[PDB]
């Protein structure tokens, strides 16, 4: 598929920032390494089919868009700066209004139905600028690219590194760069210092926090990637294949339990993992509303524990109501007291780039499932209209997937992972199974 750069520009922030460092918090320190992939896709028109574009005419304008992000790069003045270790080789944010990377490309041939269901596929990557990770204190924090379609539609490609912010803080400052662009004040403003999430002086863990420990092994595979989208009517299906024990007493799963346990049988069905097989399931949690007292609003950088769920395959493909258990508990354990002890168990490795979570972690007979349903993902107005579709750009691991909230308030629920080739072709077939 041919696609032109019209051009690039490091943009700059359109004030005075400081030039501080900026102290990065253990969660910031262990969520995955480069860029987080995010895609948005516009139509020129819809759903009626009415023209989205502008009075004066503008669709998606380069200038204008670069100018709001110069002024958004002024409260969010970190996704500006590099990355530094310290006086230890702590990674931590150099604030040195260095620019982040924006940039205007050309699809000519192709209208944007050219990537049908939008799988993060390796296609779909390209949309996004590419980084050279070589130099990690050399690339900037975000690189972004707007490309415009063969029939006047339009593709955001976003790529922003995961120190600074995880889904809610990097939501907040795209959807931000958006309200500027359309000519609205940001309503909340970002809290820029981490000291929130600072270990117990002194640490004092109580746990010893299994999402930190080696992933189990068996007792490299190119991977496929795709997405398949449940209805509101198969969630309720699923849902109701899991008994609300009366006799218990305990509150019914969460729907994130439900599905995340009917993935990870499939998954586990489709790699053929043995009964004895233990495998683990890592649950990215957002832990804003987890802590207490409760983070401030705008707080900016990752809040992101980590649920673990641990089980022997035979457990877990058993059926859904054993895996969801185990997913529920697991995550009925992020509490306070609970994240707050992660917070002191980060205080006391020497370097947590070994924690770093990566391949080894989210590959067979392991897995992955990042929640973006709680996430305004398909807030980013930017003056021309809500996007049609926002997903990974592409996902870099195998065992990786991601659920996504539907774009159009239909009720339905997406999962979009990658598996080994051959497991994903069984997988195809035992994800509506039921
Ligand atoms: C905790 C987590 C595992 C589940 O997230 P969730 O989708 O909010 O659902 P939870 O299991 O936390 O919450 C329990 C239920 O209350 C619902 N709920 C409670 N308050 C809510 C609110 N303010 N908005 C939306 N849903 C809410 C949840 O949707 C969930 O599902 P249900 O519809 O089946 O009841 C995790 O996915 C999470 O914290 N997600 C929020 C965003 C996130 O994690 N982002 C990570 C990307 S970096
Ligand atoms: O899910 C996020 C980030 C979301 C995001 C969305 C939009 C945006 O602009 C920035 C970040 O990161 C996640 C972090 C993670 C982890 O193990 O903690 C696993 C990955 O699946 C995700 O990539």
């Amino acid at each position: 598929m041919k696609i032109t750069v019209r051009g690039s520009e490091m943009v700059y922030p359109a004030a005075e920032t400081p030039r501080r460092r900026l102290w990065n918090s253990g969660p910031d320190l262990v969520v995955p390494r480069f860029h987080t992939p995010s895609v948005y896709f516009f139509r020129r028109r819809d759903a009626d089919g009415n023209d989205l574009t502008a009075a004066d005419g503008s669709f998606f304008d380069g200038a204008r868009m670069r100018r709001a992000l110069a002024e958004a790069l002024v409260p969010f003045y970190p996704m500006a700066g590099r990355l530094a270790r310290d006086e230890d080789g702590r990674v931590e944010i150099d604030c040195n209004a260095a620019g982040v990377l924006f940039q205007e490309a050309d699809a000519p041939d192709a209208t944007i139905d050219y990537f049908g269901d939008f799988a993060p596929t390796m296609e779909l990557k390209r949309l996004i600028p590419t980084v050279d990770f070589s130099d990690d204190t050399a690339f900037p924090l975000l690189v972004l690219q707007v490309t415009h379609f063969k029939c006047g539609g339009v593709a955001i490609g976003v790529g922003m590194q995961h120190h600074v912010a995880d889904g809610f803080s990097g939501l907040h400052f795209i959807n931000s760069w958006a309200d500027l662009c359309r000519g609205v004040p940001i309503a909340v403003m970002p809290f820029i210092d981490r000291s929130l999430l600072r270990a117990r002086d002194p640490p004092a863990p109580v746990y010893p926090h299994v999402e930190y420990q080696p992933a189990p092994a068996m007792l490299t595979p190119p991977a496929a990637v795709a997405i398949f989208k449940l209805s509101r009517a198969e969630l309720g299906r699923l849902r109701s294949q899991v008994p609300a024990r009366e006799r218990e007493g305990a509150p019914r799963f969460s729907t994130y339990a439900v599905l995340a346990a009917h993935v990870w049988r499939c998954a586990s069905l489709a790699r053929g993992l043995p009964a004895d097989q233990p495998t683990k399931l890592y649950c990215a949690t957002d832990g804003r509303q987890r802590l207490q007292p409760p983070l401030p609003e705008g707080y900016f950088g990752n809040v992101i524990f980590t649920a673990t769920p641990l089980a022997n395959a035979g457990t877990v493909t058993a059926g859904v109501a054993e895996g969801a258990a185990v997913i529920q508990a697991a995550l009925d354990r992020m509490d306070d007291g609970y994240c707050r002890s992660a917070l002191d168990y980060l205080e006391l490795q020497p370097d947590l780039s070994a924690l770093v979570r990566g391949a080894h972690t989210f590959r067979c007979p392991n897995l992955g499932l990042t929640s973006w349903v709680r996430l305004p993902i398909h807030d980013a107005d930017f003056g021309w209209g809500r996007p049609v579709f926002m997903g990974p750009g592409g996902i870099a691991y195998e065992g990786l997937a991601f659920v996504l909230p539907s774009a159009n308030r239909d009720g339905s629920l997406s999962v979009a992972i990658s598996l080994q080739a051959e497991h994903m072709e069984k997988f195809r077939k035992l994800i509506y199974d039921f």
